[PDB]
C-alpha cells in the first residue's frame, strides 16, 4: 500500500473534478540532485506536488531562495540556486512520510487545526506543526 500505490488516475490529471473521489499524491522517491551548485529536477511534477500542492508557491520558492539566474537547464528542471534537495526533501518528507514523523496523527486527543487543503496545520501535541500565522 505505500510502493505499489493504487492510482486509477481519476481526475487526477485532465479529467475535470466531475467524479468524486480523494486525490491522494503520494509516491515514494522525492527529492532532487546536487551538482556543483545546482540542483537537477527529474520529477518536477512529482517533487513540485508533495513539495507543493499549488506549482506557483513551489516555483515562487525555487526562486526565492535560487541566488543564481534560475532557470530550466536540460530537458526536466534542473535550477540554478540554492534549491539543492533542501527545502523540497524537508517539505515532501513532511508529507509523504507524515506518518512515521508526525506519529501517525489519526485521532489525536489534542487540538488539530488543518488548513490550505492539507498543506498546514498544528500538532504541538504529537511534536510540532506551522498553522500559518503567529498570534
Ligand atoms: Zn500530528
Amino acid at each position: 500500500m505505500d510502493d505499489y500505490e493504487k492510482l486509477l488516475e481519476r481526475a487526477i490529471d485532465q479529467l475535470p473534478p466531475e467524479v468524486f473521489e480523494t486525490k491522494r499524491f503520494e509516491v515514494p522517491k522525492a527529492y532532487s540532485v546536487i551538482q556543483g551548485n545546482r540542483t537537477f529536477i527529474q520529477n518536477f511534477r512529482e517533487v513540485a506536488d508533495a513539495l507543493n500542492r499549488d506549482p506557483q508557491h513551489l516555483l515562487k520558492f525555487l526562486l526565492r531562495e535560487l541566488g543564481t539566474a534560475g532557470n530550466l537547464e536540460g530537458g526536466r528542471a534542473i535550477l540554478q540556486g540554492k534549491f539543492t534537495h533542501f527545502l523540497i526533501n524537508e517539505r515532501i518528507e513532511d508529507y509523504v512520510n507524515k506518518f512515521v514523523i508526525c506519529h501517525e496523527c489519526n485521532r489525536p486527543d489534542t487540538r488539530i487545526i488543518r488548513e490550505g487543503r492539507i498543506s498546514l496545520l498544528k500538532c504541538e501535541a504529537c511534536g510540532a506543526k506551522a498553522p500559518l500565522k503567529n498570534v
